[PDB]
């Protein structure tokens, strides 16, 4: 805290070049900028943010802070009128949550089919020709590809190919009635995933650096990954290049777009602080030149900055493919989303379920879920967190735990309460839902249906 500034930034970004600008904030202002990079940042900073700590300000992609907002996390930001025309239009819509602008965008994200130029003279014009590319190719001890398979980020760009889909772009908004995780195009794609799995293709365990690793070192012809990668790609020089993501079944394989942006802290003792760092220094050609010449940001919001770098070619392919796909929605609700896909994939992927089953939960658990207030909010005052206690008396559950649906209300409560998931409670989903259940057999008795 105090008077000087501390940010959080992801680990794969460039961290030291951010911390790099910060210097000349600090020799400029006399404000040390401290840059840190923890684990799980974006579950951490909801988490730490509540108990007095938590950074003045959060890098993450845009996705993330409809549900920091919502909890009331961030400030609003106030750039000038001037400052919001040197910035594209799209990259501010994707970081206003509820008519406020509530982060400054500071580079737009999009996966792109990385391949060995050295290996692959032509890349795989079709995602179902990888079969027969790491036929051929397997007849030398390399494989086609190996991207992070545990980051449903990397693998929804397949899936949502031949209609797979989060929230519908329903009316003004995205309905968070309407989820398109579990049709025949999301089906479509998982099968192929785990069809490559199963073929031997590619192991179901592979991670960004296992991945990475495999393509550094002319392991394997492509990879699945972002601009941030293309440092290291180029560090232990391995000739690639980067274009337009195979197409499946047809149609354009698409990518969940992400903006990069910089939240602040609610409770950051330096709001104003932040705003001089982040809009004088920070989202300048210059400021942002030295993020970019550490880790790649591919694809800034800044007009002047973008403009004449639009000219590289990994930067047209970067675009091209966010262009196959479409931006990612803010809400709150994406949190469960990517929870949902995430164990979707890592079940129907290592054998764990099928497909068919493993979708079918990942609708679920996207979905909305009945109960929330009979249990989340007031009623909680009745777990203790030091003995993790349960007083089933306490007026605080209205006596909800003693009747009809005592049993079924005691058993979602409690889940809740003891939850540890991300984002809390969404692995008693069943649970809600078998309660809701109950409440429909003596709705004389319930008014939590009055909705
Ligand atoms: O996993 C690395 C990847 O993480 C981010 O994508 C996240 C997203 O921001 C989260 O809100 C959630 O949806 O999980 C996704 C990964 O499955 C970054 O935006 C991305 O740049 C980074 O490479």
């Amino acid at each position: 805290e105090e008077g000087k500034l501390v940010i959080w930034i992801n680990g794969d970004k460039g961290y030291n070049g951010l911390a790099e600008v910060g210097k000349k904030f600090e020799k400029d202002t006399g404000i040390k900028v401290t840059v840190e990079h923890p684990d799980k940042l974006e579950e951490k900073f909801p988490q730490v943010a509540a108990t007095g700590d938590g950074p003045d300000i959060i890098f993450w992609a845009h996705d993330r802070f409809g549900g920091y907002a919502q909890s009331g996390l961030l400030a609003e930001i106030t750039p000038d009128k001037a400052f919001q025309d040197k910035l594209y239009p799209f990259t501010w819509d994707a970081v206003r949550y509820n008519g406020k602008l509530i982060a400054y965008p500071i580079a737009v994200e999009a996966l792109s089919l990385i391949y060995n130029k050295d290996l692959l003279p032509n890349p795989p014009k079709t995602w179902e020709e990888i079969p027969a590319l790491d036929k051929e190719l397997k007849a030398k001890g390399k494989s086609a590809l190996m991207f992070n398979l545990q980051e449903p980020y990397f693998t929804w760009p397949l899936i949502a190919a031949d209609g797979g889909y989060a929230f519908k772009y329903e009316n003004g908004k995205y309905d968070i009635k309407d989820v398109g995780v579990d049709n025949a195009g999301a089906k479509a794609g998982l099968t192929f995933l785990v069809d490559l799995i199963k073929n031997k293709h590619m192991n179901a365990d592979t991670d960004y650096s296992i991945a990475e690793a495999a393509f550094n070192k002319g392991e394997t012809a492509m990879t699945i990954n972002g601009p941030w990668a293309w440092s290291n790609i180029d560090t232990s020089k391995v000739n690639y290049g980067v274009t337009v993501l195979p197409t499946f079944k047809g149609q354009p394989s698409k990518p969940f777009v992400g903006v990069l942006s910089a939240g602040i802290n609610a409770a950051s003792p330096n709001k104003e602080l932040a705003k001089e760092f982040l809009e004088n220094y920070l989202l300048t050609d210059e400021g942002l030149e030295a993020v970019n010449k550490d880790k790649p940001l591919g694809a800034v919001a800044l007009k002047s900055y973008e403009e004449e770098l639009a000219k590289d070619p990994r930067i047209a392919a970067t675009m091209e493919n966010a262009q196959k796909g479409e931006i990612m929605p803010n809400i709150p609700q994406m949190s469960a989303f990517w929870y949902a896909v995430r164990t979707a994939v890592i079940n129907a992927a290592s054998g764990r379920q099928t497909v068919d089953e493993a979708l079918k939960d990942a609708q679920t658990n996207s979905s909305s879920v009945p109960g929330r207030g009979s249990i989340e909010g007031r009623p909680e005052f009745a777990y203790n967190p030091d003995t993790g206690e349960i007083n089933w008396d306490s007026p605080s559950l209205g006596g909800m735990a003693h009747g009809p649906c005592g049993e079924e209300f005691k058993s979602a409560f409690s889940c809740f309460v003891y939850s540890e998931a991300e984002p809390k409670g969404i692995d008693c989903v069943e649970k809600f839902q078998h309660m809701q259940d109950c409440f429909r057999k003596y709705p004389e008795h319930y008014a939590e249906q009055l909705k």
